[PDB]
């Protein structure tokens, strides 16, 4: 047996491709059919491969992940729940990355110094709880969670879970990396099996090769346009075909990253020589050599069956730019100017923003610098404001060293700290006023309303970093880098040629400053202090167990119209200040959702006072008076970012059930984890039978069972009653979470008490 360590920081934790192989072989003896690559890695990690029921789309798999990664906006509540479990140490390699609480304002070093003073209490809490429980800690300034994972922790065949919806990024290195809520990370840190509904597999066969201005980002901008934001739900997207070898390993991670915007469980590429190359240049040639010996297990079987196949010819793909509003409104760059003109979207670009974990590779930075040096060679600078977010300290130190950062400063860019910043709305943006209509273009991934600056009228478009750079120099959406001319300082018209740049540094990567803090797994006599008067951190009081009774005469808090993402439910931005304080963050509950009654945000009728007011204030009034309530939603409810606060906050303010036409995956799991009932209409037209004034009784909880629907009695004010049926996806493990009041309550019953 080979003894190759999982990373440079865990020299004693070895990669177990021997167990992966053994489990794949138990499973293919049972199934007698070819396995896709995602099937090999996922079934290769089952807790019990001989007995597990495997039906794509139907069974819940009990899995053993190799490691857990958390970022600091979700690590605080995952760790406060681990502290209530009472367990002494994490069971698997786990890390915390401090990337979400650094606000962009002054640029780089100045913003990091300010964040360290402002967020002291929280960074402290996380560093101490990390030292105490055996969790590795990447300090503020070190980089964004997915770039640090790609550079240090992802490898072919890993099963990794992360408390962030863009965890799929690590699929660019052939692993299965899945986004989860904080309570799912607590299961694995605690050592119990992790459950995942068996995925469907969408295959995307790539043919030809990219060339010119077309980059890896255009592949997933095209795929998002084809599948739409609800097309990937419950499936893994598995890229394959001869065109795969023409994409860099970091380009593969860009594509897997943005698969989060079509609702996919994750995305994955097969192990090939581009990944081998990246592993060797990031100090992990021993891992590339071991994966070469287990190569058969890290590619799909011949003839495996995909549930949907899409074919993309890379040689015909053109540059794309998606938005405004939703990531699946796809346009060629060649025609977004004309469409904008037509639709009334501002053509003048105020800000061009590149980088973040989706698009800060060395190759991305080099291609953007290659565009920028052509503008500089004609005496031009950006017309738009222009920001650059490096995804890690290693990338910042290396592009600084190889000269790209200076080219990007000379065209007018400001380099921001190695942190999410504008990508999750941590941006002190003052060039526009709130409600001023304007257009920004980014090389990020989500461009939903208010995501980047909390201004509903900002039209955000997502594209590749080299296209953001060319459009920031032109200053307008009415500019096509492939066809159009700019006028230099000197009066000559010139055309931008297609950027060419190296994939990886010729020299090695410069790691930059010391940013990792290993746990004393010696010492650990750390005491975690949470002040009882902190406004930022609060220990959890357990939720009530189920009373054994049906839910009668539930009040509707709000019937939501249309789209309701986790940012409508639990907004980010300034509310990130309270991600470790459940009572204070609950003051944002559902403030962005549209009430069907009046089509306004944050204005619902209080049933007792008959005043219209804020949703959190109304939910606290109902709670205070003993009125149990419900939310009614439309399709794909809870779409988006993974924040379990979206499920914790309604449980905390007295909600009992959320009834919708359908749920996004991570949010439905988070609702079940927190003791709420996520239920869907057995007939979606019944959404129209429920009016805001109706009261509901959910009956049948005594006989709650997998596959059996619950009965809902709609009680109309005129005395009419209508019965409808509601489906649920609970298996009996999950019904036990409901009966105990939460999954954490259940686990504590199992820990002998
Ligand atoms: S907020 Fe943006 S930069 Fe931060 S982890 Fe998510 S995708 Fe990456
Ligand atoms: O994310």
């Amino acid at each position: 047996r080979a003894k190759v360590a999982m990373s440079h920081f865990e020299p004693h934790e070895y990669i177990r491709y021997d167990l992966l192989e053994k489990n794949i072989d138990i499973v293919r003896k049972r199934l007698n059919r070819p396995l896709t690559l995602s099937e090999k890695i996922v079934y290769g990690h089952l807790d019990d491969p001989a007995n597990q029921e495997i039906e794509r789309g139907k069974t819940y798999l009990r899995l053993r992940p190799d490691r857990v990664a958390m970022q600091d906006a979700t690590a605080q509540m995952a760790m406060l729940q681990f502290i209530s479990s009472g367990l002494p140490k994490v069971a698997v390699p786990s890390t915390i990355h401090c990337d979400h609480l650094i606000e962009a304002q002054l640029g780089g070093e100045k913003d990091l110094r300010r964040a360290k003073d402002i967020n002291q209490e929280v960074y402290n809490f996380l560093a101490t709880a990390g030292a105490k429980y055996g969790v590795g800690f990447w300090r503020p300034g070190s980089g964004i969670i997915h770039q640090i994972i790609l550079e240090n922790y992802a490898y072919p065949g890993v099963l990794l879970i992360g408390t962030d919806s863009h965890t799929p990024n690590g699929g660019g290195l052939g692993g299965i990396c899945i986004g989860v809520g904080g309570a799912d990370a607590v299961d694995v840190m605690a050592g119990i099996p992790w459950e995942l509904k068996c995925p469907k597999v969408i295959g995307v066969k790539l043919t030809g090769s990219l060339s010119g201005w077309t980059s890896p980002k255009d592949v997933i901008l095209k795929v998002a346009g084809i599948l739409t934001v609800k097309g990937g739900t419950g499936a893994i997207v598995e890229y394959h075909g001869p065109g795969v070898d023409s994409i860099s390993c970091t380009g593969m991670a860009t594509i897997c990253n943005m698969g989060a915007e079509i609702g996919a469980t994750t995305s994955v590429f097969p192990y090939n020589h581009r990944m081998k190359k990246y592993l060797s240049k990031t100090g992990r040639a021993d891992i590339a050599n071991l994966a070469d010996e287990f190569k058969d297990h890290l590619v799909p079987d011949s003839g495996c069956h995909y549930d949907q196949l899409i074919e993309i010819n890379l040689s015909e793909l053109k540059p794309h730019i998606n938005g405004p509003f939703t990531p699946d409104l796809a346009h060629p760059v060649a025609e977004v100017g004309s469409v904008a003109e037509k639709e009334g979207w501002p053509l003048d670009i105020r800000v061009g923003l590149i980088g973040s974990c989706t698009n800060s590779s060395y190759e991305d930075m080099g291609r953007s610098a290659a565009v920028a040096k052509q503008a500089l060679a004609h005496g031009l600078k950006c017309k738009s404001q222009f920001t650059i977010t490096p995804g890690s300290e290693q990338i910042r130190a290396t592009i600084e060293r190889d000269g790209y950062a200076q080219v990007l400063r000379d065209v007018g860019g400001i380099v921001l700290a190695n942190a999410c910043g504008p990508c999750i709305g941590q941006w002190d943006r003052k060039d526009i006023k709130k409600g001023e209509k304007n257009t920004i273009v980014t090389s990020y991934n989500r461009n939903f309303t208010g995501r980047n600056d909390a201004n509903p009228e900002t039209h955000a478009f997502v594209t590749s970093p080299e296209i953001v750079t060319a459009l920031a120099i032109a200053g307008t959406l009415k500019f096509n880098p492939e066809t159009d001319f700019l006028t230099g300082k000197d009066g000559k018209k010139f055309k931008l040629e297609a950027p060419d740049a190296d994939e990886l540094p010729r020299a090695e990567f410069d790691p930059g400053q010391d940013t990792y803090q290993h746990p004393p797994k010696d010492s650990s006599g750390q005491r975690v202090d949470v002040s009882p008067t902190s406004q930022r951190l609060q220990l959890l009081e357990p939720f009530d167990k189920w009373d054994g009774k049906d839910l009668e005469d539930l009040q509707i808090l709000i019937k939501v119209k249309g789209k309701c993402t986790t940012d409508h439910i639990s907004a980010a931005g300034p509310w990130l200040k309270f991600r470790g304080h459940l009572d204070n963050i609950s003051n944002n509950l559902l403030i962005g959702a549209i009430n069907s009654e009046n089509r306004k945000a944050n204005s619902v009728r209080n049933a007792v006072t008959q005043e219209f007011g804020p949703v959190p204030d109304t939910a606290r009034y109902y709670k205070q008076h003993g009125i149990r309530w419900v939310v009614i939603g439309d399709e794909n409810y809870g779409e988006g970012s993974s924040r379990e606060h979206s499920a914790l906050e309604p449980r905390f303010l007295g909600g009992r059930a959320i009834i919708t036409k359908s749920f996004a995956r991570i949010h439905e799991t988070n609702l079940k984890k927190q003791g709420l009932l996520p239920l869907t209409f057995a007939d979606p037209a019944d959404y129209n039978k429920i009016h805001p004034v109706d009261k509901l009784t959910i009956q049948g909880l005594k006989d709650f069972a997998p596959g059996k629907p619950l009965t809902c009695i709609i009680k109309h004010p005129n005395g009419t009653q209508e019965t409808i049926l509601l489906n649920h996806t609970f298996n009996e493990t999950q019904i036990e979470w409901f009966r105990a009041g939460s999954a954490l309550n259940r686990m504590k019953e199992l820990q002998q008490k």
